């Protein structure tokens, strides 16, 4: 039995605000996703989840919009977001797919929780607007 097909890729290059997040927020939340990758708990987080290598066939079923680390690095560096609390938001995006789909008591739901806490810890000095 096959699932539902990958959702294109994030962020769409289509619908850019013209306004994004101030430079100096925008590098400062760049840094903070980078020392989210560097967490060894990070690691799972990395790319987006390969529904195929995990073989996980109704992933996308029950999980319409995937959310990574590297999906928020990349609407950081092309100027997708509006406002950090969109950043926030895709963090928080990943953090409850993962939990959604492998249940609070995973291991891996327990990575999602502990890279969650690192960057809410960080993001308490993101500068102001
Ligand atoms: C967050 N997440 C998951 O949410 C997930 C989703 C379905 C099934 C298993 C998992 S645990 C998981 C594992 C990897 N990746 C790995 O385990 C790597 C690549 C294949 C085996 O080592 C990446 C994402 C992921």
């Amino acid at each position: 039995a096959m699932g539902a097909p990958k959702p294109p890729q994030e962020p769409d290059m289509n619908n850019l605000p013209e306004n994004p997040i101030p430079q100096h927020q925008a590098k400062f939340v760049l840094n903070t996703i980078k020392a989210v990758k560097r967490n060894r708990e990070a690691v799972p987080f990395l790319h987006p989840v390969d529904t195929v290598k995990l073989n996980v066939p109704f992933y996308y079923n029950y999980i319409p919009r995937p959310m990574d680390l590297s999906t928020i690095e990349r609407k950081i560096n092309l100027k997708a977001y509006e406002d950090v609390s969109q950043v926030v938001d895709d963090f928080n995006l990943m953090v409850k797919n993962c939990k959604k789909f492998n249940g609070e008591a995973a291991g891996i739901s327990k990575m999602a929780t502990n890279i969650q806490a690192q960057f809410e810890k960080l993001m308490v000095k993101v500068p102001p607007k």
